[PDB]
């Protein structure tokens, strides 16, 4: 596969410890050979007053996953960081949960770049993103 | 001011009941005539696995502020919807709180673009975005 580091879809809910990542009920759901998955859910934890998926988590729902998908392209003694991210929201999603698919676009020695993309409960979708991220060391 | 909407920070702090901007803890704290400002904790809720601010916190933060900011300039029965979303992560935070910074670039009829810039309590850049909208119709 792509990936350097080998890790379970149980280690990988276990690094969302008291974050973000937990704190918005995002659940890794899927690794393949060069694919990170995860879902989020579509309530009060991530509308907008309007009562739609806040734009703003769908964003974090990709850097979430280009970072993660980042940190498990490094050695042991490296660090992975988001640098650069853009969205585009194509359609709302007012109810269900949404699925992020993370896939490389580069991977580089010194910086990568992944494409996330995030569909609604009926594989629609709806945000298409890019993350750059950074190797350390 | 600008604002088509003459709102106050008590009427904007109140959108943000049982919404994604109540769960991270964001808050309006200065409604100028030409710009919108929250503040958001940097600790557990916003964190991510290494213990410093989850670049998709300051995004959500960003999208925020455009959006209500957006909102803001609309004539009663028009809609204002996030379209395009980018960011650059120029510096880490750890602890204490962030301060999202919203003004606009350029208000059109169907289509505005706003500034967010985030900083950290020394007051130093950590995060630039901008984000584009739709007025409809
Ligand atoms: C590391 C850079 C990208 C480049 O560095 P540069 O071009 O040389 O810039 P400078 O070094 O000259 O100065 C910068 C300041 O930073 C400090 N510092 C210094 N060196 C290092 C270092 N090696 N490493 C770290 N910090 C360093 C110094 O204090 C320095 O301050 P000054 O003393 O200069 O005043 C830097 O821009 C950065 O850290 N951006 C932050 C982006 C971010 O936090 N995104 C979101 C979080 S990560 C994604 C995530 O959410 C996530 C992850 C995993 C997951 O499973 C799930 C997830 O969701
Ligand atoms: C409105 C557009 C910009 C126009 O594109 P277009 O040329 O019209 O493209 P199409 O019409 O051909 O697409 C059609 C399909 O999609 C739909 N459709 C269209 N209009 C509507 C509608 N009014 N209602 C429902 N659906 C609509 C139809 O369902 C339709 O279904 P199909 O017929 O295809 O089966 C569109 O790109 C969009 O809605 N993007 C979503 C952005 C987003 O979700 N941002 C995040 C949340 S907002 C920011 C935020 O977080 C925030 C806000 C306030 C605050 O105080 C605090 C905050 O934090």
């Amino acid at each position: 596969m792509i990936w350097k580091r080998h890790l379970t879809l149980d280690e990988l809910n276990a690094t969302s410890d008291n974050t973000m990542v937990a704190h918005l009920g995002i659940v890794y759901t899927r690794l393949g050979d060069d694919v990170l998955e995860a879902e989020m859910p579509v309530d009060t934890r991530t509308h907008q007053p309007f009562g739609l998926l806040h734009g703003g988590a769908s964003a974090a729902l990709a850097e979430t996953l280009g970072s993660m998908a980042g940190f498990m392209m490094t050695r042991d003694g490296q660090c992975v960081v988001g640098t650069e991210l853009n969205a585009t929201h194509h359609r709302p999603v007012s109810e269900g949960k949404v699925r992020g698919v993370c896939q490389p676009l580069h991977l580089g020695r010194q910086n990568q770049s992944w494409e996330i993309v995030v569909f609604d409960e009926q594989g629609r979708r709806c945000c298409t993103c890019r993350l750059g991220t950074a190797v350390l060391g």
